[PDB]
C-alpha cells in the first residue's frame, strides 16, 4: 500500500513505552485514558461503546487502515484537530510500520 | 470517510446487473472472469488463491476499504492502469454507495 510489514517483535514494546499507559490492545481489556483498541482495524473512529470520545474524532468519521492508522499516528493533531489524543507522533516511518504490524495482530 | 452508507437492497441488484458476470461474493464460491470477493475488504489487491491476477494488481498492493473501492469502481483502469478487469465503471457516487453497501454485507 504505503505501509509495509515490519518487526512485531519491536511494534509490541513501541506500544508498551508509547501507546500502554493510555489503552489496552486485548478482547475484553477497558477503556483507559485512551479507549481500548481490540478490533480497530476496519471500524471507523468514535465508535467504541461506553467511551466518552471528542466532538472531533465522531466526526472525523475515519475508517481504519494500516494505512490511515499511519498519517494517524504521525501527528495525531494535525489528522484529527481537536483530537484529546495526547501524543505528539512517531516521525519515522520504520517505527510506525513496526507499531501497525504488531497492532494489526494483537487486536484481531 | 467519503463514502455514505445506501441502499443494500437497490446494492445488490447492481451488483446482479453490473458485476455478476464476473464474480461471485459467497464464502466457497468460485472464481470466474473475476475472483470470488469473499472477505474483499481489509485484504490487499491480488491475493486471492487459485486466480491468475495481472501483474498491476499485484503491484498496487490496494488494501481494500469501502473508501478505496468507491474510487477504483469509479474508473477501474484510470485507478489501477494495466488491470485486466473490463468494466467502465460506475460514475454516479450513489450507486457506487449502495453497491458498496451491499458489498461490505455480502462478502464478510
Ligand atoms: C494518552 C496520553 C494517549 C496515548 C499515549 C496514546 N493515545 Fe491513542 N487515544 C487517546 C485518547 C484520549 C483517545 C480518544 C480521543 C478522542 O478524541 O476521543 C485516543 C484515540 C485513539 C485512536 C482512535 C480510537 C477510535 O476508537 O477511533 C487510536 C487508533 C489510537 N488512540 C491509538 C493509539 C496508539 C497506537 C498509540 C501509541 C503510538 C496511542 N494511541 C497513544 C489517548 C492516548
Ligand atoms: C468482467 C467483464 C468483470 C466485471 C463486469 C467486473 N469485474 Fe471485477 N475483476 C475482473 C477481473 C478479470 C479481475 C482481476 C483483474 C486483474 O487485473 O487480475 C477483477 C478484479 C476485481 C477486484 C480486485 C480483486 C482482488 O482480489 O483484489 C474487485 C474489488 C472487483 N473486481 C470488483 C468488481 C465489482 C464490484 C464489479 C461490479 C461493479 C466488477 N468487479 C465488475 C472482471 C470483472
Amino acid at each position: 500500500t504505503e505501509f509495509k510489514a515490519g518487526s512485531a517483535k519491536k511494534g509490541a514494546t513501541l506500544f508498551k513505552t508509547r501507546c500502554l499507559q493510555c489503552h489496552t490492545v486485548e478482547k475484553g481489556g477497558p477503556h483507559k485514558v485512551g479507549p481500548n483498541l481490540h478490533g480497530i482495524f476496519g471500524r471507523h473512529s468514535g465508535q467504541a461503546e461506553g467511551y466518552s470520545y471528542t466532538d472531533a474524532i465522531i466526526k472525523k468519521n475515519v475508517l481504519w487502515d494500516e494505512n490511515n492508522m499511519s498519517e494517524f499516528l504521525t501527528n495525531p493533531k494535525k489528522y484529527i484537530p481537536g483530537t484529546k489524543m495526547a501524543f505528539g507522533g512517531l516521525k519515522k516511518e520504520k517505527d510506525r510500520n513496526d507499531l501497525i504490524t504488531y497492532l494489526k495482530k494483537a487486536t484481531e
